[PDB]
């Protein structure tokens, strides 16, 4: 099944989208704690009209339950690593962090339908769903223990940036 | 004559708008230099899809051109001890527009006037509001005159839904 | 009403720079207490072992004596906040953080230096003693007299 | 190859903490050079007069001698960047900032301590040899590869 944006249109690669909580504003880079500034975690901004930092998806169609990479799109980057999402294996909390390799399997996630709402999804990694936990700046994306139910998943939509 | 938003609808008081450059993204609070963190200047973010921090307009519900208004940022968090209302830093050589003004005092009053080319395009006048290079990017400053649109920073108002 | 002494056993002088160093990381420095405000500033113990702290000068409403009204003012060539460098109590707060921006001549900014424990050149600030709580950067000074919950300090003369 | 001396005129030891302080603000510390990056870090003179600097240890690739390959490594219980505390040259900057994140065993991280001018116990760093100087950066003077930036070593404690 093709992933759809908030307008019900199918997701394309090489196309800028805000990832916005379906459940404050969009998802942005921020540090998870005071122990490291780089690499960056993924936090929901508490500011209501901030749309989030845009991402592009790499594989023109994006389909559900398929290996994809998510890369922030930004003209400025304060860290010496990449803008591609990945899992902090060395973190005892398994934060989703930047600095992944867009071609490597370390950076692969899958987009799956969430609950009933249309155009609502979750991310799953290999199967563990992406949830959230309290961090310094607010809720940060973390890898949950499993993907048995949507209970612990952080529901998202994709909004096309024009 | 009523000020209009990007949809051509007239501006209302107590209504959130993005002030967006007509000439990066919207206008946001940021420090102008390394000498002070508070109060805050008004900077154009270089990030292309950042809409700006919303403002509300007050009158000392219609907003009309060439009339005294106050501009106040709207935000659930504020890192400085002073107000979210725009004003002129009289004590700076640059005459930065800064936060921390009194919305009821005349120090915080600006006027919205039509700007050159393009529908629903405006400038602020107190002397027109222009911009200069600052630490984080272009910061709003009060110019010398309002003789022409040359030095004015053109803006539009986009309704926040 | 005996003189407060520095780590060299010399009596404290007014208008003289001292590091206030925890008597039990490095010295006391200005830092934000939480993510809700940058200004005004709280008083935090740096976790860095050889950072001496930001110097303060003491004023009196030349000896600094115990159990006497004094004001503490940070000494620095730059200040990123619009208010003063004088310590005071955040009168309306939960933890009653000690914060900058006080008036050194006003009673709002008065503290008293008293002996702490049965030790040597060790003190506390005070009815209510100055303690600490966990904050963003580390321990921050808060207003709590007994030396149970007091934050013990010493004074090191700066040269 | 004569021994480098600290501010007390005592010879420098390897694996010993020193402040590197400008020979005539306070000591040298890690800080960002500009708004383009937080990591890795530059080497800046703090403008605060009583800040001694962040301590370093010197390693040899127990006396530290002049005109010999040495590595400089900051010593700290915390580090906010994902790389090492060892000094090196930012080859891919036009300023050639001295930056952290070097390999203490690689030749990229080797400097030499040479006597500077007249003052006793005063030195410069050299990496044909190029001396370490300074340029204006965001917070203040930052060390760059080229006068030289004269330094002294103060024993911690
Ligand atoms: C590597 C350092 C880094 C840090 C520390 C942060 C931190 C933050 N980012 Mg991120 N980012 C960082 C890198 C990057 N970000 C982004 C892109 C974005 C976007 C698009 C957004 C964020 C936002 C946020 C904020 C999310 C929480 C919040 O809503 O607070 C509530 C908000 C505030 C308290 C206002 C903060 C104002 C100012 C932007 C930062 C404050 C300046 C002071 C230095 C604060 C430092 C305080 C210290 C003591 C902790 C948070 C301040 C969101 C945000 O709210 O920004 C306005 C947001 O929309 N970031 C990019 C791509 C350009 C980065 C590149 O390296
Ligand atoms: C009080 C201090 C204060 C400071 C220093 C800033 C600083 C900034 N604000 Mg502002 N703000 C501050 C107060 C507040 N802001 C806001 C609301 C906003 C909004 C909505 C936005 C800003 C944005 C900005 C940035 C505009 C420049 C840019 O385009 O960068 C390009 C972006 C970067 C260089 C990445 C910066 C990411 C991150 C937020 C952390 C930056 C802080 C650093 C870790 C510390 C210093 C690092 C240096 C070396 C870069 C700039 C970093 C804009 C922005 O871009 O934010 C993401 C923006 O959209 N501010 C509020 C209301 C809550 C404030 C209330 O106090
Ligand atoms: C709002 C302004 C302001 C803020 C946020 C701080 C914050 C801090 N001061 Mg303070 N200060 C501030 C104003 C002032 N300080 C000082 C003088 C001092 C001195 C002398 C010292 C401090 C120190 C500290 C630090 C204590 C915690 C620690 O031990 O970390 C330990 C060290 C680290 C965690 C490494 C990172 C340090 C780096 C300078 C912070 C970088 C900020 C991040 C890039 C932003 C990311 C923040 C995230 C949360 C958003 C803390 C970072 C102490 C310190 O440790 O300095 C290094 C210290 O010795 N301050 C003066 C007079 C000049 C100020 C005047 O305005
Ligand atoms: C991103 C990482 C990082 C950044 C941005 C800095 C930045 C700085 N360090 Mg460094 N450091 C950083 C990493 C680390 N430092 C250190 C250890 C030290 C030491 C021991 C010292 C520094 C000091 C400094 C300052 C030197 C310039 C000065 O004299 O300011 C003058 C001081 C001020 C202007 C007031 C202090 C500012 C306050 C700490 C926070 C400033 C951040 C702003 C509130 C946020 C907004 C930023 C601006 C751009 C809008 C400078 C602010 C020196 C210093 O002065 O600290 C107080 C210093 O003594 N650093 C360690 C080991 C723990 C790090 C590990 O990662």
């Amino acid at each position: 099944e093709p992933v759809k944006d908030t307008n019900g249109n199918p997701l394309k690669i090489e196309t800028r989208y805000f990832i916005q909580p379906a459940s404050g504003g969009g998802l942005v880079p921020a540090n998870v704690d005071l122990s490291h500034l780089c690499p960056l975690g993924i936090v929901r901004t508490s500011l209501p009209y901030q749309p989030g930092l845009p991402v592009t998806i790499s594989t023109n169609d994006v389909l559900t339950n398929t290996n994809i990479a998510i890369t922030f799109d930004a003209p400025i980057w304060l860290c010496p690593s990449s803008k591609t999402w990945t899992v902090d294996s060395s973190s005892e909390e398994k934060y989703i962090i930047t600095g992944g390799d867009p071609k490597s399997g370390e950076s692969f996630f899958r987009i799956e339908k969430y609950g009933n709402g249309k155009n609502t999804y979750k991310l799953v990694r290999y199967g563990k769903s992406v949830g959230s936990t309290k961090s310094l700046w607010g809720p940060a994306l973390v890898l949950n223990d499993d993907d048995d139910s949507d209970e612990n998943a952080f529901p998202i939509k994709f909004r096309e940036v024009d």
